[PDB]
């Protein structure tokens, strides 16, 4: 079973927030309304769009214990004629659901959520704000909530939505093999609460460092994985001397962003330079680096779309990435046709309308 | 900067609950209170002990959104003077420091959360059930608060504490284990040394997987060569004449894929104490585990946890064939031995500074 959009129930906030006036740091401010959907022995309730509130959980809830949780995270953009979209969310859609299955909470129709989610975004549309660059960022979760210390599948569950109004730069990393995010045969390919909060430690290890994101390299070998919560690509010519637009595999460590699959999407479809999935060395860099063979090294990811990389800190040794000297010839390419399809300058097969 | 007990606040329930009557499924009953502190950059409030009633969280908060959680267990033991103890707490509080530092969670003084932790149990003593084999289970968890989507150091945090009695574990029957290498519960430089509770939200579906197979619990292989690391929520010791026809008792050391569990730590003591056989802390490989089981030279396997003490093993379903082990032909005597001075010691019948009296 599953809840439906048709048995939606509203609540109008009768307290509406001031909307940001003209300073907007990401996730700390967010709409009037929310979503909210309970699953229990009686399988799921109704969902209800209501005010913005707090919530009421056991002692016991075991979201809280055992990380009986998942998010989702996504944007909506708002065109020149205020239409408000949604970018590719079936896909948020598809990795909640594994998320889910994952952590045995309960299943849900994909279609309903959206409509519920999309059902929220009209209560909110004055929220989505339309300057350059801005978006609606919308924060699906999903967590276990039964009152009992048992390590086990809940009885209970609950599915809310929240959304925050959100507001070129290349980014330092610190890349050290003494951190992990994620192994082969763990979770990391899933967007649970327990992949993040071990990050917080080394992020900071890595502000400390002089760096200011962390780049999670795996195994004896040191594939360079992910950049921050974001997924890395290298643009480049190989060692079999073809330009190759290259990112990891889905082989497990590695999260599979809907910003990711939508790079590889486009430039597949160019048909201009060879793209692959494939595993990434340090050693591979290094030599690359030193033989002028690396134009482009960016991050992707729904925060920043795509994020340039002009400096790796491995271990002690300082390499320059050399992405802005190139350009960032693709990254601007692939920020300038992200922009067009978002905010509705060209119509799209990845955008939702609201 | 810590809480303090001094200023511990003291709110008793309106009206209480009927304690059960010796039913009782473990952590699906709790107390009649649970303590309280709450953190904020104004640092640690004062602790309260208040009735057990329900979280009021921001829908944003991290310990929700990127798993800024930890918690610790403990058992509390009512002896025939009617008088309650803790046992070695202080290891508790020690490894629940370490998990907040991982978490960049607040700072906090053990001793003063093991004193609340005592005045919490002492509000409630009569919960602490004194039949055989049942005690108080206390769960102390630190979670982080931020009310934003940043993932990054709270600035608001909670710590509370809530208490269940449990009924008797078991008389001590063995379980049969599920060993496939394809569930890997934690890895080097990771955080399965931590009690975090990250590393157990994963293990739901794992543990479903070994029901459907026929098992009852999970045994955590880890790496190429398959080390015995853990089993389910308990850590692993095996009791053998070992290669150098040598009589030990092993357990894995503490190389980051294994969680330093009390009892582990208190039956590595205890056997060293005796000094009757070879104690040591070395990797274990099924292996090793097989070929001791063509030879005969294995004696017993087991469990060890705040939930069982000691849980006899008797059988591992390993490549889909099923191994059995002889723990119960052989007594199990080490077991027994550690089951009854554990009695002993967690009930006052020997008088032992591992216990904390409330
Ligand atoms: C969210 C996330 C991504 C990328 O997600 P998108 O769907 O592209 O926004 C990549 N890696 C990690 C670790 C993440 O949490
Ligand atoms: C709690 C726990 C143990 C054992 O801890 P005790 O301190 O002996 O109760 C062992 N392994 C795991 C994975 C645990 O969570
Ligand atoms: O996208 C994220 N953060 C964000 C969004 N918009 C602007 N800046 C940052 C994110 C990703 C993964 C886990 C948590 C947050
Ligand atoms: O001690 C635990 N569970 C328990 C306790 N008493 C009886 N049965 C089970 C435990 C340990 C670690 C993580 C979660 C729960
Ligand atoms: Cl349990
Ligand atoms: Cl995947
Ligand atoms: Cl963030
Ligand atoms: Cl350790």
């Amino acid at each position: 079973s599953s809840f439906k959009a048709a048995d939606l129930q509203l609540e109008m906030t009768q307290k509406p927030h001031k909307k940001p006036g003209p300073p907007l740091v990401f996730g700390k401010t967010f709409t009037d309304h929310m979503l909210m959907v309970e699953w229990n022995d009686k399988g799921w309730g109704q969902p209800r769009i209501q005010p913005f509130q707090n919530l009421t959980l056991h002692p016991a809830s075991s979201s809280l214990h055992y990380s009986l949780q998942l998010f989702e995270g996504m944007k909506a953009f708002k065109g020149k004629d205020q239409q408000v979209r949604l970018f590719r969310p079936w896909l948020n859609m598809d990795r909640m659901l594994r998320s889910a299955m994952r952590l045995c909470l309960p299943s849900f129709d994909k279609l309903e959520l959206l409509e519920c989610i999309r059902r929220l975004i009209e209560v909110d549309k004055d929220w989505v704000p339309d300057a350059a660059g801005t978006s609606l960022y919308v924060r699906p979760v999903l967590i276990g909530n039964e009152p009992s210390l048992g390590v086990s599948q809940p009885t209970r569950a609950l599915l809310f939505v929240i959304l925050c109004p959100v507001g070129v730069t290349p980014v330092s990393l610190l890349a050290d093999p003494a951190f992990i995010r994620a192994w082969v045969g763990g979770v990391g390919n899933y967007k649970l609460g327990g992949n993040y909060g071990p990050t917080v430690l080394v992020q900071q290890e890595a502000l400390k460092r002089g760096c200011e994101q962390v780049l999670w390299l795996y195994g004896p070998d040191h594939q360079l994985t992910e950049v921050g919560t974001m997924n890395i690509f290298v643009y480049w010519t190989h060692e079999d001397g073809v330009l190759e637009l290259v990112t990891p595999p889905l082989n497990g460590v590695i999260l599979p962003g809907v910003v990711r699959q939508s790079l590889l999407d486009m430039a597949q479809t160019w048909g201009e330079f060879r793209v692959v999935e494939r595993t990434i060395t340090m050693k591979q860099l290094l030599r690359a680096l030193e033989e002028g063979r690396v134009r482009e090294v960016f991050g992707s990811g729904t925060a920043c779309q795509v994020c340039p990389v002009h400096r790796i800190l491995y271990k002690d040794r300082n390499l320059h990435i050399p992405t802005m000297e190139n350009g960032p010839e693709l990254i601007l390419r692939f920020q300038k046709e992200l922009k067009e399809i978002q905010y509705g300058i060209r119509a799209h097969e990845w955008m939702f309308p609201v």
